[PDB]
């Protein structure tokens, strides 16, 4: 859609120095990169835990404090400037917590602006946003949130999790820190953007296991983002990366928390214990829960229209960091003003929005007052909407499940009510439901959350109704408007590759998708042409088709292999020209970040040598016939994650190049 | 490894009359097509959960019948015979019963001995054993598995559960009964390998779920077997066909053996609820699972290996079907009388083996003595070893959990007396874990074995533990044997494709894979020639590259496509020839069963005629480079379930064929 992204080179070219590195690594005596891949989930699931621990006790201190001060201070400014001054001393307060919190996010790093789990979806689809995986961005995250929370938004902490666990992937793997600068000599294999894009999902999943203590759940979510050819090995290990982030959060929270190493810690939010009768539901009741998920399905898509108008006014008018910064701070006085004036007509808000959750949940059936938990529900719907797109780390998850409890608990005593205080119209259940339902319609997760849901909640049997509302609040929801991540992926113009084609593309033919005419190089290539061909601003494609330079073929542009701008970069960097020899780790050092071609220096008599590309070029690329169906070259293209397809003729002719965008533009 | 086994067609021709149809189908103006899909993999579900009832209803009442009949008739018979009179009426009594299961195992449907799993995988992997899916297998199994529970083997009634989901699937798609020559005028559209190995992934998956009360983890164990790229529309459907099999499964039998619907049997083995103090594992406790695994992964080993030599023995010995109902005949007799030993020398066998597992998880500290205990640990092992190759319908999860169980209860009774009775010392959790480890090593899963464990434990918490035993179990096995599933595949010679080819591989291309000279046709061929190629005895390819025939192009043998034997046969038999137009369901009319070439009369006259393939052959094949490592073609073979792929030159011309048995050879 936007050519600011490019992709992920995950599909590795299995060149002549690539298996050269292998039969050394074969000849080794013994393979500890399999043992070394091991370790590195290990570390990457306990400093996912390791950062869920920290936002956990520094939120609840920093919360414990504010408390306090305010316990303190209301007495002394009630005193002399009433309940109106100590409102306005309370809600500057809560704006100036947000204020550096928006300040560190707008000035140092944008990025870091919402949950990551967009960024991290579309990473793991295979584009490459700026400065998702930083040091930096991951510093700001992990600030903002603790101080968005503390500054009392309609905000969850589970969100950030998922992309501090992807940028620590990231990181750990390479061994070096280009931020700080430093290389430790260890995991140099690893530099490469395969196992990097492997590391990033184990990454990811131990996020959701350390937010949600749902391990299984993160490994789908892993699984459904990648969208891959099935790899064992990997899913084992997301799955022991997974396990060892609830594990440490658990461990290192109980040992906090409490005096003992017992386990009762799972996830950064636990809904609680639902193993009782009153929380049983019965075959009469599968189709009651079916329309909660409709209502679910409605509300979300209300939701998510609503935020789409106010993006575009954010894009119009709050562009600039300095209106953000103010926005959010208004954004959390309002918040702050809807609080008081809330506390003080009904005789949640000061409460962390987890334990609301868990309350409504599990509290006995004559704890709500229907029309109270009405108001609350609408104004933190409007809330929460108005808070989403705000320059402040913060997620959705813990907000819509939010909402959903407060409309399903409302649901439930209305069922009590009409069916006379039976055991099954109880609210708790009902409650469950309706946050999942919620939570579906705003955004539309399937399987993982299914299966996320099922584990915090305790019980494989909730699954089944639990899935069936799931399912509605999608099928509604999409007739309506799309889901907020995705919203959010078309309003940021980025080339995303869904699940499978449109349904009605049968009819088209990769002759349609491809791009023409093509740009190839001659196996034997003048060094000018090269420089010409990468020199150009025009056009700046990362992937050149390798064809035929003998004159004695009959083919004018036959297939032999294709190159990267990367690697052509690296080469005349180092003048290999035909007219010391390069091994794998050569083309590892430039890595992550490969010099512009303005950078090279190639002087007029070396504009006149040659550059044969055969040891270098990918020997074997994946190739598609012209008349081929659009969902075979989609298929193909997602599965094996890669960054060029060449689309050929009969007699293996190059006759175009299919890339993410061209299959991406139709929808 | 052997011809008898054929493949599925699962990469489906999208030739000019699927085209059409699928344009015909989008002019329908409604997609019905995945709502069916969907109402299928309900019924899948609801007809496994039912036969889960019936098996487990009807065993029941037939134990407790048995349990009767000897109660009532020892005292007559003991009172004049003596003990060892009653001893051999017993004996005959269980041998009865397992003589009736053989004889129609062995005697009417072969393939019902055993689990069916192995046979399952090989279908998921993309093999076609022969009568697998059979309405006969289906009715045989069942019986066969009451037959053999009720006559007291060693044996389980959880394996045949993922068979029988898998012949449902496969039946009720198609809309029609070859077996009982009935056609219900529905589900046309279904009759392609593709959707049967979908539907059968789902009844698969439902069986599992049935077995264990473990959804994800059935949906994880087709994942695994059939290792294949994400389709995220379909691993949702195997979700909901198990939800809804465990679902069926509870409440029906809630309706019965209780009088209310509350949901309290998710499967047919049932562990218990392990939510307590005493089950809660610390750090310091995590060394020592890992020991356990060890052990597991040793005593499975000495397990498999000795089935091993016991499997040649019946090859070579017991052979005959009358010998193989007179050796399980005798394995019956054998293991009445070590119970009835057991029994008189004491002061489980008459018990079930599910309340014995059960009991050994939850049963307080002093239950046991560790001598009686280790004695039937020993006798099990060796009575599950010498029971699992027999003609009779039988599992081996329950037995592996069985000894697992015991071997752990005498581990944790150790670890009690050298811990002074700690609390941390439970027997109960290390019977869970040495079940777990002894399972592994005789049955190498990983995933969906730990994700089936947590779903049954109900804890999650738990599933960290059970990974690193499984773990290790695995390690260590593979260190001795392999597997049984898989040893029993390679002894049954099925060419069966593992997850990734062998590590030292990438030194291989497809040049020494690839099978040469290929026979292939002309696009325009004469009729004669088809008839000859198909007729041939020497060799029965069913693929066939389709090269360019008219004289102007310079490629030698250029791919335009590949045809199948199948449809080849179809094109002949309705004598298509240039010299009514077909439609994609006449080809559908054939299937499953495809007529053979000596069927097929061509007259000479005819056989001078011409066919033309080009609207009916594939027009994209599937294609590698000669020049291509070896793991590239297995990871395309194994991810798009071909069955052809061909090798072919510079300039597109065909050069080798690439098969299943061409990638299983290398081991
Ligand atoms: C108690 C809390 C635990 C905190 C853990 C923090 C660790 C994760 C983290 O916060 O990051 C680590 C930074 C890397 O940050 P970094 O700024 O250098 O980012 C570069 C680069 O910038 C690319 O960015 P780009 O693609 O945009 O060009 C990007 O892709 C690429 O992945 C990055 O490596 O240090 C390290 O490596 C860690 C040293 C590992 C060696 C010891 C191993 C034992 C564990
Ligand atoms: C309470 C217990 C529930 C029992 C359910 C039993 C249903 C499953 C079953 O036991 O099987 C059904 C048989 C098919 O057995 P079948 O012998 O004809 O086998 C052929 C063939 O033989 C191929 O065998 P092959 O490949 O070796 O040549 C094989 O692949 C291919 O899948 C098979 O269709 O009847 C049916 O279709 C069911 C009618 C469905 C229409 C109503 C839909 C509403 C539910
Ligand atoms: N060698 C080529 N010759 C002609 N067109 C090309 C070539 N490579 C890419 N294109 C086309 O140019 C357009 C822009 O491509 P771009 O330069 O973004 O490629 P890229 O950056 O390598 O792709 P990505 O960033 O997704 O890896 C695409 O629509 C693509 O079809
Ligand atoms: N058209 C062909 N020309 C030459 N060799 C072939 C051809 N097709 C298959 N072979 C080779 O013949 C051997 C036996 O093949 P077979 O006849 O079993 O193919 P098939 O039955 O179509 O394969 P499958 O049963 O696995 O689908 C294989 O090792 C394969 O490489
Ligand atoms: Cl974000
Ligand atoms: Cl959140
Ligand atoms: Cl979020
Ligand atoms: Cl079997
Ligand atoms: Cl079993
Ligand atoms: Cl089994
Ligand atoms: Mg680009
Ligand atoms: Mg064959």
């Amino acid at each position: 859609l936007s050519l600011k992204y490019e992709s992920l080179d995950y599909d590795n070219s299995e060149n002549q120095l690539f298996l050269e590195e292998e039969r050394r690594i074969n000849h080794a005596a013994f393979r500890t990169v399999e043992i070394k891949r091991w370790v590195i989930c290990a570390m990457i699931g306990i400093l996912t835990g390791l950062v869920a621990c920290f936002i956990d006790i520094v939120v609840e201190n920093l919360a414990g404090l504010k408390y306090r001060v305010v316990k303190d201070n209301i007495d002394k400014f009630t005193e002399k400037g009433g309940l109106s001054f100590s409102l306005l001393l309370w809600a500057t307060l809560n704006a100036s917590v947000v204020m550096v919190g928006s300040v560190i996010v707008a000035f140092i790093e944008p990025v870091a602006a919402g949950s990551g789990i967009p960024q991290i979806k579309c990473y793991l689809n295979g584009v490459k946003i700026p400065h998702v995986v930083r040091l930096k961005t991951l510093v700001i995250k992990v600030c903002g949130v603790i101080l968005s929370v503390v500054g009392g938004l309609a905000v969850g902490k589970e969100g950030p999790m998922i992309h501090s666990g992807a940028v620590i992937a990231a990181g750990i793997s390479q061994g070096r820190s280009t931020s700080l600068k430093r290389d430790f000599k260890i995991f140099e294999y690893f530099r490469r953007d395969t196992e990097k894009r492997d590391f990033v999902s184990a990454g990811a999943a131990a996020g959701v296991s350390a937010a949600f203590g749902a391990p299984v759940g993160g490994v789908l979510f892993s699984l459904e983002e990648g969208a891959s050819f099935w790899n064992q090995f990997l899913t084992w290990r997301i799955f022991f990366a997974s396990m060892i982030s609830t594990f440490t959060l658990n461990s290192v929270l109980s040992v906090y928390h409490g005096n003992a190493w017992d386990l009762s810690s799972p996830g950064l939010i636990n809904f609680g214990r639902f193993d009782s009768e009153k929380m049983g539901y019965t075959i009469q009741e599968i189709p009651i829960f079916i329309f909660m998920g409709v209502v679910g399905g409605i509300l979300g898509a209300l939701f998510n229209a609503l935020n789409y108008w106010l993006t575009m006014f954010r894009i119009r008018y709050i562009h600039r960091p300095c209106l953000q910064v103010i926005e959010a701070m208004l954004v959390a006085a309002v918040t702050a003003a809807v609080g008081f004036v809330m506390i003080y007509c009904s005789r949640a808000f000061f409460n962390t929005p987890e334990k609301s959750v868990v309350n409504l949940f599990h509290d006995p059936p004559g704890s709500y007052n229907p029309m109270t938990l009405g108001m609350f529900t609408l104004m933190y719907f409007f809330l929460a909407c108005w808070t989403y797109g705000l320059t402040v780390s913060a997620g959705v998850f813990i907000p819509s499940l939010l909402i959903g409890a407060a409309w399903g608990r409302l649901f439930g005593i209305s069922l009590s009510y009409l069916s006379k205080g039976s055991i099954w119209a109880d609210p708790g259940k009902y409650a469950l439901m309706g946050a999942a339902a919620q939570l579906g319609g705003i955004v539309r997760m399937t399987l993982s959350l299914t299966v996320i849901m099922m584990e915090a909640t305790g019980n494989v049997t909730y699954g089944f109704p639990i899935m069936l509302v799931l399912m509605t609040a999608k099928i509604v929801g999409d007739y309506f408007v799309e889901g907020l991540y995705d919203m959010h992926i078309q309003l940021q113009s980025v080339p995303f590759l869904h699940w499978e084609a449109p349904v009605t593309s049968h009819s088209l033919t990769a002759r349609e998708v491809m791009s023409t005419p093509v740009t190839c190089l001659r196996r034997i290539e003048r060094v000018g042409t090269v420089v010409d061909i990468l020199s150009d601003t025009s056009s700046n494609h990362n992937g050149f088709p390798v064809v035929e330079s003998n004159p004695n073929t009959t083919q004018v542009a036959g297939l032999r292999g294709l190159i990267l701008r990367s690697q052509l970069i690296v080469l005349l960097k180092h003048k290999v020209f035909v007219e010391r020899r390069l091994k794998l780790k050569d083309f590892r050092d430039a890595y992550p970040r490969f010099p512009p071609i303005q950078s090279i220096h190639v002087s007029q008599d070396e504009r006149e040598c040659m550059i044969d590309l055969s040891e270098f070029m990918n020997p074997s690329p994946y190739t598609v016939p012209r008349e081929a169906s659009l969902p075979r070259v989609f298929k193909l293209f997602r599965a094996l994650g890669l960054r060029h397809l060449v689309v050929v003729n009969n007699h293996n002719e190059v006759v175009g190049m299919v890339t993410r965008k061209d299959l991406a533009r139709y929808r």
